[PDB]
Order: structure tokens, then C-alpha cells, then sequence
């Protein structure tokens, strides 16, 4: 499958002493018909407990995704500030050329953040720009001669020397509760911000999984990316009834438990996820996922291509069959009607079911 990106494909960048920012492959060159994507760019930033990733920002607009702990997250922008503390869940949506920097704010727990990020330059070109930082990563402000900083910051070619220099640790550092509940408490705020994958109710439900999206429609911050963060929360032993996308291409990772699935191109394309893998679901393809393990099954993925876009089940008693009358259903299979139409409902419940034990 040129769509299953597993986790390994994650290439980290930049030497990040305590926890690590990966990237995964580009999807366009690994087989050239992911190029519906090829300006997008998918990573998972990671960052153990009281870590800080230095205040960077990347050419590209970006939409971060809390899979694990908590933390807070500062924007800086030429003519305004804001800062967030984030949750498990919690989506914020990070604008092109705008600064940011992170922080696990727990003293035990770990940070974990799926990231979604959409070239702007050159398809699937990413770069991110360390405003602070030394030797690593090196400061772009050591790309000026020193005659030129010296003007602009009024300063001596030293003490400008000795600071954009001076700095040998990576991105991500360690920070102390001296800064942290400083740095908290600038966060700390009181009754555009974050939102929760569960600010609303399950899109589809059923005894067995949820189904969970923040979609363009609703939240403004998704409408110039025209993305969708989409989280699917499957039961144990359960699985998803097969069903399509009908514009979106997803970019689907799975964050607890394993799942096995099943898509259709038409060639069976099956395989195993566990967490941390990718995968991509194009627009149209039918898949569906099962619980396999003792664990549960929640997973999460990015939509392109997300305004308008419905899923349509292809089995259940809420599938598109209904919506297709008895006499095409028996051109369709060549077979009485009344006995296919016997066949699609007999399955009493409609989004998610019992996976094979
Ligand atoms: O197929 C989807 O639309 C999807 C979206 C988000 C998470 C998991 C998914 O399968």
C-alpha cells in the first residue's frame, strides 16, 4: 500500500536533545498519485515532561492536535500575543509565519501532538524558522552580517555575538517551575483559541464507536485550510461498517489500541495499524476499521478537501442502499429485489457494529 506511512517514516529534524519533532515522508514521492496532497505535510511533535520547544515559526499554515497530556502553547505575532494551555483533544489552528513555542507543563505525563501543516512556497516544502536557539539549531538572525544587527537591534557586534551564538542544547530544552508557572500563568486565562475534539456531539454514534469531527462549516479557523479534524472512537472487538469519503482525502493515524483495515482502489489494499502509523484514505475509497486487541480503538486523523464532504456507509441500516429503489437493486445484482433488500436489512444498527471475534 503506497497509503500506510508507518510510523517509522517519521523523519526527525532537527538534533532534539530531550523529546523530538518528526516529519513524515513527503506523500507525493513515494507514489505520484498522493499529489492531491503534496502541498500538505503531516508531523508529530513530541515533548516530555517541563520540555520547551524554542519560539520558531514555520512557511505554511498549521492546525496542532493534542493526542497526549497537557501543556501550554504561546502565538506571537507583530501586533498581538496569545497564550493557550491545552488539553487532551484540544485543537488550535497556527497560521502561516506566525511564532510559536510549546511547553509540557506536566510533571509526569508526556506530550504528544499530531500536526497537520500545508506548504505555501513549494508543494510540500516545509521550513521552520528558529528565532531563538544558537549553534542548534542556528538562529536565521545569524544570517545577517553582524554590521546589519548591530543597526538594528543598537548594539555592539558583542553582546549580539555572544547571544544569538551562545546556545548549544537543541530545540526542545528542559524548563524549571521558576519559568513554568510564570509561563503558565501568562497562559492562565480568564472565562482564537482552542477547541476540544468532543466540543460537540458524536456526528455518528452507536453502541459500539463514536465519531467525532471539527469541520470548516462550523469552526472558521478549518475554512482557509479547508480541513477537517476528524476522531474516530471505535469499542473493543468493534469496527466501522465500510464506508466512503466523498471529497476528502483523510490523513488518518491511529493513538490507542490496533487497527485492521480493509480498502478498496479494485484492489484489496489490507493491513495492520498500530499507534503512531499513517494512513492515508483518499477521496471515494471504501475502508473499514476493526478493534484488534485487548486495548480499545481511538483514532485520529486530518481532512483536505473537507467543505461539503459527507460519508456515505455502504452497509448498516442507515447505508445508500436505502436510497436505491427495488428495482435497480435487482438490476444491480440479478437477483429478486424483495431478496437483496432482505439482505441489507437485516443488520438492525447503522455506524458501527461488532467486529469479527
Ligand atoms: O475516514 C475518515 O473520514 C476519518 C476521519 C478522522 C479520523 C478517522 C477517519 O477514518
Amino acid at each position: 500500500n503506497p497509503y500506510l506511512f508507518e510510523s517509522q517514516r517519521f523523519r526527525s529534524r532537527f538534533r532534539a536533545s530531550h523529546g523530538d519533532f518528526r516529519i513524515l515522508e513527503r506523500f507525493n514521492q513515494r507514489s505520484q498519485l498522493l499529489k492531491g496532497i503534496e502541498k500538505y505535510r503531516v508531523a508529530i511533535l513530541e515533548l516530555e515532561p517541563q520540555s520547551f520547544v524554542l519560539p520558531h515559526h514555520c512557511d505554511g499554515e498549521a492546525i496542532y492536535v493534542v493526542v497526549k497530556g497537557q501543556g501550554v502553547i504561546n502565538i506571537a505575532e507583530q501586533d498581538n500575543k496569545n497564550s493557550f494551555n491545552l488539553q487532551k483533544g484540544d485543537v488550535i489552528r497556527l497560521f502561516a509565519g506566525s511564532n510559536v513555542y510549546l511547553l509540557n507543563k506536566d510533571n509526569n505525563e508526556k506530550l504528544f501532538v499530531y500536526v497537520l501543516a500545508k506548504s505555501v512556497n513549494a508543494p510540500g516544502n516545509l521550513q521552520e524558522y528558529f528565532s531563538a536557539g544558537g549553534q542548534n539549531p542556528e538562529s536565521f538572525y545569524r544570517a545577517f552580517s553582524s554590521d546589519i544587527l548591530e543597526s538594528a537591534f543598537n548594539n555592539p557586534r558583542d553582546k549580539l555575538e555572544r547571544l544569538f551564538g551562545q546556545h548549544k542544547e537543541g530545540i526542545i530544552i528542559k524548563a524549571s517551575e521558576e519559568q513554568i508557572r510564570a509561563i503558565s500563568e501568562h497562559a492562565s486565562r480568564s472565562t482564537q483559541g482552542p477547541f476540544n475534539l468532543m466540543k460537540e456531539r458524536p456526528v455518528f454514534e452507536s453502541r459500539f464507536g463514536q465519531f467525532f469531527e471539527a469541520r470548516p462549516e462550523r469552526y472558521e479557523q478549518l475554512r482557509d485550510l479547508d480541513a477537517a479534524v476528524g476522531f474516530m472512537n471505535i469499542n473493543q472487538g468493534g469496527m466501522v461498517l465500510p464506508y466512503y469519503n466523498t471529497k476528502s482525502t483523510k490523513l488518518v493515524m491511529v493513538i490507542e489500541g490496533n487497527a485492521r483495515f480493509e480498502m478498496a482502489c479494485y484492489q484489496k489494499i489490507r493491513g495492520n495499524l498500530n499507534v503512531g502509523d499513517v494512513l492515508v484514505i483518499p477521496a471515494g475509497h471504501p475502508i473499514t476499521f476493526v478493534a484488534t486487541g485487548n486495548s480499545n480503538l481511538r483514532i485520529v486523523g486530518f481532512g483536505v478537501d473537507a467543505e461539503n464532504n459527507k460519508k456515505n456507509f455502504l452497509a448498516g441500516k442507515q447505508n445508500i442502499w436505502r436510497n436505491i429503489d427495488r428495482e435497480a437493486k435487482e438490476l444491480s445484482f440479478s437477483m429478486p429485489g424483495r431478496e437483496v433488500e432482505e439482505i441489507f436489512q437485516r443488520q438492525d444498527q447503522s455506524y458501527f457494529v461488532a467486529g469479527p471475534e
